[PDB]
């Protein structure tokens, strides 16, 4: 999969409540998104997108597009 920067100030939006929002992402994308401790950087965590190689980028865009306004 891919290790993707997700701002710790923005993960609130990505997670929503209960992680229901990010589950909806994983649902429609057909992926797994695991928030690592932090990794890679400081003010951002790493969302670990996994599954199919192209699908990782598809789901990457879902999250990234959401993070576009946030970062």
């Amino acid at each position: 999969g891919i290790d993707v920067p997700v701002p710790r100030h923005s993960v609130g939006v990505v997670i929503g409540r209960s992680g229901e929002m990010i589950k909806k992402i994983q649902n429609d994308a057909g992926v797994r998104i695991q928030f690592k401790q932090d990794d890679g950087t400081g003010p951002e965590k790493i969302a670990h997108i996994m599954g199919p190689p192209d699908r990782c980028e598809h789901a990457a865009r879902i999250i990234n597009d959401l993070l576009q306004s946030l970062r």
